[PDB]
């Protein structure tokens, strides 16, 4: 029996790593036929991370999942995952994210902790377990951690995160903010690329509703790298919300250094979510937020503006 | 801050005892504002147990879930829960069964473990933090493993659910043999009650691909006490399918005894459903299996059946 593992479409450094701790995690508890895979590229961000403790990318999965026993992490929503994933048997799920479209014939291993990382959950199983954490597979999990919760700066960053990153930092032989903020801007060049790689770097479909919701994730280090090419970007996210029927396109731009966020936002329903938000620029197109709030989170709150 | 617990509508033993059960670990974790609700009527079975350990029977939900704190136990699907339940906040999730017609707006927390009972996993929650099991809470947790379990001989029965029943029989002060059948006995009393009251007693909606299947569940002392009435049964089904617009409306029959089960299958997906039962007797209206097979379960065949 294999057992197929990995982490949502369009990777982020949480959904690599999360695919290869969970591997590891999976082999320690005497299942040899685990596997981690990506269902996408690595990023630059991500291969940072990689490169530092050493540890080669994951497989880009091929195989057809009919009938295979799969673990996800990091994901749950079915848009976010495999083209094949209804297929599959889904034995279990570890993830931090609200849950939808998700669907079993039967029962399953369900864990999900409202925390700002899937690789913190994961580092709580392998310390429950007792289970041994490599120094590569601690640089992974911090890794993630700092990815995730952007130096411990984002709204979904909890004090469980804060614990497992200090405790993680003498196993992988790491300075936390050093190597957090070299990570960070390993994964924050923008101006050299292209539109269409902007976004689609960390880019993830939701179902909200009635509604599919396209959101990209931009880091940068500076906000204006990015959104003074809001025209051309807002032409992309329009087409693309045209040619995959998505009911609205959000760009999250957030500076490294600062820790600022702002959205642009597109599509059929952007006048309902732009209520939810303090505008700061707008027209037929688009509208562009002021930075926004450091402690609300976006996903939740745009979900609200359409669905209530 | 009040936070509402509850299981499923018309709620079975572990509905019932894990909404009580999980009531106490949160009052025990240090939240007071928790409460244990239900969604319908204690069955004679269920009554059988709260008089047995002398627990009162939770509240009858009546308040709008509109903008309130809430976990759910024993289910997720959103038809079998409140009928605001869409309106809620969805706190936590504790449950041993399939995922359907779920979603959140935001990261929550969510148990899922594939166990025989909700009542297991609740009395896990209680070893891993070290709380201290009354006798009466011990008593809620054995009666609705023996009950989910149908005394150990269910498909879904682990050994999680024996070892956890083998240390709740001293704290409870109970045989557990003795009680159980008791227990079980006192919910398989069928040739007395209509029709229409044995199809309404354990009885749940799912969501299944693109249909709604209904799930009625009776037990019995003897799977022909309730299957002789089958012409009577079905003809109900058929009205409640109707009126109700099911694609499916199974009856499982189970004998306390000897946990032989039998399926009376009704509906629109009838036949794409007999396919993968072995159909023992059928006509235009309905199918009747052979007893079961005893390992695997049902309604993950029936879902696949309705998908692949
Ligand atoms: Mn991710
Ligand atoms: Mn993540
Ligand atoms: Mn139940
Ligand atoms: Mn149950």
């Amino acid at each position: 029996a294999k057992t197929y593992i990995f982490g949502h479409k369009n990777p982020d450094t949480d959904a690599i790593s999360s695919a290869i701790i969970m591997a590891e995690f999976e082999q320690l508890r005497g299942n040899s036929g685990a596997k981690a895979y990506r269902l996408g590229d690595v990023s630059a961000e991500t291969q940072f991370a990689l490169d530092t403790f050493n540890v080669p990318a994951p497989e880009l999965l091929t195989d057809d999942l009919d009938g295979q026993d799969v673990i996800l992490v990091d994901h749950n929503e079915f848009q976010q995952s495999s083209d094949t994933i209804a297929s599959a048997t889904i034995k279990h799920v570890i993830d931090h994210h609200r849950i939808a479209n998700f669907e079993t014939a039967g029962p399953l291993c369900y864990r999900a902790e409202p925390v700002g990382c899937t690789a913190t959950i994961l580092y709580k199983m392998f310390r429950e377990r007792g289970f041994e954490i490599k120094p590569e597979i601690a640089g992974l999990m911090l890794s993630a951690i700092i990815s995730d919760s952007l130096l411990f700066k984002s709204p979904t960053c909890t004090q469980q995160d804060v614990k497992a990153a200090e405790e993680l930092k003498d196993i992988a032989k790491v300075d936390i903010q050093k190597y957090g903020l070299d990570m960070l801007k390993a994964g924050a060049s923008t101006t050299d690329k292209s539109v269409e790689f902007l976004l689609n770097m960390d880019a993830k479909s939701f179902t909200m509703g009635d509604y599919v919701t396209r959101i990209a994730q931009v880091n940068a280090v500076d906000l204006d790298e990015v959104l003074n090419r809001k025209e051309d970007l807002e032409k992309e996210m329009l087409a693309v919300s045209a040619q995959e029927k998505y009911d609205l396109f959000v760009l999250v731009v957030t500076d490294i250094i600062n820790s600022d966020s702002k959205i642009l936002v597109v599509g059929a329903e952007k006048d309902k979510v732009g209520e939810a938000f303090n505008v700061q620029l707008e027209d037929d197109m688009a509208f562009l937020s002021g930075v926004v709030s450091r402690k609300k989170q976006i996903v939740p709150q745009i979900t609200e503006a359409l669905t209530k």
